[PDB]
């Protein structure tokens, strides 16, 4: 009876195994754009992905992860609210069964069709497992997806999904350039939060871009053909793998822009 996104093991159940689910800095949250404070002390974000080395794509039963070589400073996030250097380890998405839902963060209660998470860890902690135990261990760059025109840079991802339909399947995925998934503007909101899947650890500096990327209906439809289940198990479509907004509590969301 592992955690998941179903009726009997979904987000409202997670707290039983993971009490931090009801903690003080849980994610995602609603971003109230009128209450977010412009912060002039924020530096411009630095996304250096030119030397990124993608390795593999994995269906892990709750999403698919595009994994990167993080044994060197190759694809790094710096600046903005961050002190030091954070290395890209993987990216993944959350999406809905319908275009009107799927994102984890919301903007003035608006849900997007999906949300991309580029997950980075603080190099001062040596590796990902140590980093998740620190309050400043991770930096996750969140990017909203809306349905409209296709995103050409996403197509290589969509086309390999057939080969990893079910839980536990992986495929070689080299030479993928994550720069093709970024919107034009790097304007962002930022706040301290958590992983949005168990273990829900409170180790994340969230950086959520204001500008969504557009993907096509055909692209998101292919996300929705994935399976939560393993091969030879009853088919359950991998859809609605998002956690809803959690209480902001004692936090202020800061904006890099006015
Ligand atoms: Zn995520």
């Amino acid at each position: 009876h592992h955690w998941g996104y179903g009726k009997h093991n979904g987000p409202e159940h997670w707290h039983k195994d993971f009490p931090i689910a009801k903690g003080e800095r849980q994610s995602p949250v609603d971003i109230d754009t009128h209450t977010a404070k412009y912060d002039p002390s924020l530096k411009p974000l630095s996304v250096s992905y030119d030397q990124a080395t993608s390795l593999r794509i994995l269906n892990n039963g709750h999403a698919f992860n595009v994994e990167f070589d993080d044994s060197q400073d190759k694809a790094v996030l710096k600046g903005g609210p961050l002190d030091g250097t954070y290395r890209l380890i993987q990216f993944h998405f959350h999406w809905g069964s319908l275009d009107g839902q799927g994102s984890e963060h919301t903007v003035d209660k608006k849900k997007y069709a999906a949300e991309l998470h580029l997950v980075h860890w603080n190099t001062k902690y040596g590796d990902f497992g140590k980093a998740v135990q620190q309050p400043d261990g991770l930096a996750i760059l969140g990017i909203f997806l809306k349905v409209g025109s296709a995103k050409p840079g996403l197509q290589k991802v969509v086309d390999v999904l057939d080969s990893i339909k079910t839980k536990g399947k992986s495929a070689d995925f080299t030479n993928f350039d994550p720069r093709g998934l970024l919107p034009e503007s790097l304007d962002y909101w930022t706040y301290p939060g958590s992983l949005t899947t168990p273990p829900l650890l409170e180790c994340v500096t969230w950086i959520v871009l204001k500008e969504p990327i557009s993907v096509s209906s055909e692209q998101v439809l292919k996300f929705r053909k994935l399976n939560f289940n393993g091969e030879g198990e009853p088919e359950e479509l991998m859809v609605d793998n998002w956690r809803p907004a959690q209480p902001l509590k004692n936090r202020q969301i800061k904006a890099s822009f006015k």
